[PDB]
């Protein structure tokens, strides 16, 4: 229960309920260190390095520079905590600029912001103005008091919903308590009651309120009293809590990087109990071993990966292609290169909710709105034969309808419950007959054209109803005085009744083939006996036979691009399914005129009191019940289709489809009605464009339409993906390779590797000597953002798991191995070990390993810019200059010796040979396309 009074404006302003202010950032200050160290100190690669760090504390640990161990760790908390605090803070500014919306109140008598309302004020809200909170109407500017809320965005309806004021409460300005029932997640369900003075209590349901997202229509002005607010709403009920997500990248590092601490592990054991297990510590040892052996990999790891994410950001939301793309979560820029489930929604997402009559059908013949001047010459002379029946069509279009227009300066705009009618009549002055005044209280529709007003009364009316899908009046012209039964609906309820027509079947299955809701048209001719004989009165005398005058096609328009957009992404493996809060019939429709379901290709359908269409209970019931049969049997269908589905549907579909096949999932929508599957996605996309954009402001992603999303997935994704497993890749290799030369240097001498790479030389290769062409491998990719279109066949190929798997870990490991093995030994045998050459072999081991990463970066590259071939030369001449002028302790020797050179030759030909003709033979053997 929830009682509010208007009048007493401080018992609401200061407490007792919820500010109107949303929050779409997660973390703040007081929980902003808690939260985020306990999220990023779950998985191995991070509580690692940073065990690593804390190791030196221990002054037996220690194993050299203070300022190697420390300031890694600070940097990288640094850049954590700065990527989320402008996450929380650019979250917080996207949330005020939708919080600070003008809304006229009556009470305070001046206009006050969104984030400012609060419950109970009466607010006046316009046609074409979002609805600020679950508002209540208790006067509207029609005098009937029917008003046209339009629910594109709280659900995924695409019909306008018929939303009278309180009928008592309308005529009255005074102030009248308001009290409804506790919030839920019903988003079609409305209790409450409205309160009078004496005691006068009133009646309160679904049909008398407005909620969060929707849009008003069918007025000019409505005075409404805001009752749920805040997280209160019906909108807000529906949408579950944010949770953290990380990308199977990030899953596939902390494997790996598990088992790149066993196996340095294991090499420190061996290389202690190959000493001989001595000095009388050989924990002390191990621990030592191992702490200066995975030191540089993972903490560069978290560097390389966090600021290549950073970049994946900025270079996602700064591209021409897509235009006004937000990155909102960047901790998972890289699963876009990894979908294979896509779970979209219809309106808004995919159709732009506004239908056009497309073609009209009529006596074997067609006209589309492609020449339409045949048809406005047509009925510009209402006041051979096919002149006559285009004409009576024209009429039946403009009378049987249940539109309900309103006046203003000009540009008449219409009004309906079933918007495909509004579709008709705009269609119908498009033609030219213009439809007006109408009373459907009294007896009078109003109408004209180029020639003479026309004036039509109707007799008496038939609902649209559910099960039934007919819609017919009586009509008497002005003019004439002739009765006519004017009368329309599905094709399969009249294929039986209309008449003993022949063509009227093949022309309703091609136009169903195209998507388009078909509509089937009728009209009786009859005189007046007859007409009071029926009114002395069940529905068979009503249907006897009908004229087929010929039939309407009216198509449900797409936003731009979906056909191509959804080949597309089926033909790069991910199976689009489709799942919506909308009807099943239009469903089908859009999924057919989509071609979401080609040519052929039977359609199953299952509703519970190849292809696949489900009904919301049906898929609900199964998700509830039978979870891995049915989900076994749907993933094997290549569209899966759902309908009538609370977000609460979709979100489980998609943690369905990501717990039992373990896969990725994304979800593109907008408005509340998909913002829980875009929270409980593994990616979330949102779309922007009209009055509401919440789903966009949970989202992790945002675009502006469908058609982006193709470039979103198959290009900026999956070249993030590529890049992550190359740079993770890059930096592993380099940290495996010191860590073999160090342990080749111990079986070779057994004093100790720590003693190999001392001081400034194993800070300088941990960071600034090998930092750089990393990222320079961050900024490359394969194929062009103009080529993601022509060959969609380049994301299946990263579906199994190549690029970081066990097998190509473990032959990085293998690689390192060979190769860190020639640096080390044939810098022995070219320096003859001793403790006077210790000098020039460290020298040569160090330059071999710059000169061998630097090398390995430029080999795997596959395009050239200038931001790359800059890059390396940068370093290489960075390492040339400060081998003298900074150290000139370490490391030192002649160095201008034409031996040594060779020698260098030799060391990094016999390392860069295998990697070299391995990549030559199987790009010769596996050519790509
Ligand atoms: F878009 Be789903 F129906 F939540
Ligand atoms: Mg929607």
């Amino acid at each position: 229960e929830r009682e509010i009074h208007p009048d007493t404006t401080p018992v609401y302003d200061r407490n007792r309920y919820v500010s109107n202010e949303l929050s779409n950032a997660k973390y703040n200050a007081v929980t902003f260190v808690p939260t985020l160290l306990y999220e990023q100190f779950k998985f191995f690669y991070n509580l690692y390095f940073l065990v690593v760090a804390l190791s030196q504390a221990v002054p037996a640990l220690r194993i050299g520079y203070l300022s190697s161990y420390i300031v890694p760790l600070a940097f990288v908390l640094t850049v954590t905590m700065a990527k989320e605090a402008i996450d929380d803070i650019q979250r917080r500014r996207r949330d005020r600029e939708s919080n600070n919306e003008l809304y006229h109140v009556i009470t305070r008598n001046r206009s006050i912001p969104s984030k400012d309302l609060k419950v109970g004020d009466l607010i006046k809200v316009h046609k074409g103005d979002r609805i600020p909170a679950d508002l209540v109407l208790l006067q509207s500017s029609e005098p009937s008091g029917e008003s046209f809320i339009k629910t594109d965005q709280l659900d995924g309806e695409t019909d306008w919903k018929l939303r009278v004021a309180c009928p008592l409460t309308q005529n009255l300005i005074n102030r009248i308590s308001i009290t409804a029932s506790a919030p839920e997640k019903s988003i079609h369900k409305f209790l409450g009651k409205v309160t009078y003075k004496d005691s006068t209590s009133n009646p309160l349901s679904v049909d008398n309120t407005l909620w969060a997202n929707t849009v008003l229509a069918s007025s000019g002005f409505c005075i409404a009293c805001v009752v749920y607010t805040g997280r209160d709403t019906r909108q807000a009920m529906n949408t579950t809590t944010a949770k953290v997500k990380t990308g199977l990248l990030e899953l596939e590092i902390n494997s790996i990087s598990k088992i790149l601490c066993a196996c340095v592990f294991a090499l420190s054991i061996l290389l202690v109990a190959f000493a001989g297990f001595h000095n009388d510590d050989w924990y002390i040892d191990i621990l030592r071993y191992l702490i200066l052996f995975s030191t540089i990999i993972p903490v560069s790891l978290r560097v390389n990966l966090d600021l290549a994410k950073s970049v994946y950001a900025h270079q996602i939301e700064h591209d021409k292609t897509i235009p006004e793309t937000i990155v909102r979560t960047s901790t998972i820029p890289e699963d876009l290169g990894r979908i294979e489930y896509l779970l979209s929604d219809k309106t808004g997402t995919l159709t732009q909710n506004d239908m056009q009559l497309k073609k009209i059908h009529l006596g074997t013949v067609s006209y589309t709105s492609e020449t339409l001047d045949i048809v406005s010459d047509y009925v510009q002379s209402l006041v051979k034969d096919m002149s006559f029946r285009v004409r009576d069509m024209i009429l039946t279009l403009a009378i049987c309808h249940n539109v309900t227009p309103t006046f203003e300066d000009d540009e008449l705009t219409y009004q309906a419950a079933s918007p495909d009618e509004i579709a008709i009549v705009k269609f119908t002055e498009s033609v030219g007959l213009s439809l007006f005044k109408r009373d459907r209280h009294s007896i009078s529709l109003l109408h004209e054209h180029s020639g003479k007003t026309l004036n039509y009364e109707i007799l008496q009316v038939f609902p649209f109803n559910s099960d039934s899908k007919r819609m017919g009046i009586i009509v008497r012209d002005e003019q004439l005085d002739e009765y006519w039964f004017m009368q329309k609906g599905a094709d399969t309820v009249m294929s039986k009744i209309v008449e003993s027509n022949d063509w009227l079947e093949e022309e309703t299955g091609n136009m169903a083939r195209e998507g388009l809701r078909t509509l089937v048209i009728g009209r009786k001719k009859l005189n007046k006996k007859i007409y009071e004989q029926f009114q002395k009165e069940i529905t068979k005398y009503l249907e006897h036979d009908l004229e087929l005058l010929g039939l309407t096609g009216v198509e449900d328009k797409l936003q731009k691009d979906v056909k191509s957009s959804i080949e597309l992404l089926r033909n790069a493996g991910i199976k689009i399914w489709m799942l919506t809060g909308d009807k099943v019939e239009t469903a089908r429709c859009v999924s057919i005129s989509a071609k979401l379901i080609s040519r052929g290709q039977y359609v199953h359908t299952i509703t519970k009191v190849a292809c696949l269409l489900i009904d919301g209970e049906s898929l609900g019931m199964f998700l509830k019940h039978y979870e891995q049969e049915f989900f076994d049997v749907v993933v094997h269908l290549p569209t899966v289709i759902a309908c009538r589905c609370t977000p609460q549907q979709k979100a489980d579909v998609a943690l369905v489809i990501r717990k039992m096949t373990g896969k990725r999932v994304c979800c593109i929508g907008d408005g509340g009605n998909d913002v829980s599957m875009i929270q409980c996605a593994d990616v979330g996309v949102g779309i922007v464009g009209k009055e509401g954009k919440q789903a966009s402001l949970a989202a992790d992603f945002s675009i502006t339409q469908f058609c982006h999303l193709t470039e979103l997935l198959l290009w900026h994704g999956r070249n993030s993906y590529k890049r992550s497993a190359k740079l993770a890749q890059f930096v592993m290799h380099r940290g495996l390779i010191i860590a073999i030369c160090q342990a080749v240097y111990s079986i070779c001498s057994l004093f100790e590797p720590i003693a190999l790479y001392q001081g400034w030389l194993m800070v300088g290769y941990a960071t600034c000597y090998t930092m750089a062409p990393v990222f320079s491998l961050t900024l490359d990719h394969d194929i062009e953002e103009s080529l993601t279109k022509i060959y969609p066949e380049l994301y299946k190929e990263l579906t199994e798991g190549k690029s970081l798997s066990y097998k190509t870990f473990f032959v990085w490991v293998l690689l390192s191995l060979f190769q860190g093995s020639v640096i080390q030994l044939f810098s022995q045998a070219f320096t003859s070990l001793l403790d006077t050459d210790f000098t020039r072999m460290v020298a040569i081991s160090f330059t071999a390993l710059v000169v061998n990463e630097l090398i390995m970066v430029a080999l795997e590259i596959y395009t050239w810019n200038k931001t790359m071939l800059v890059t390396e030369i940068a370093t290489l001449l960075f390492y040339i200059v400060s081998v003298p002028f900074l150290g000139d302790y370490f490391d030192l020797g002649y160095m201008t010796t034409v031996n040594y050179y060779a020698g260098l030759l030799v060391i990094l030909l016999i390392s860069i040979f295998p990697v070299w003709t391995a990549k030559a033979i199987y790009r010769r053997l596996h050519p790509p396309s």
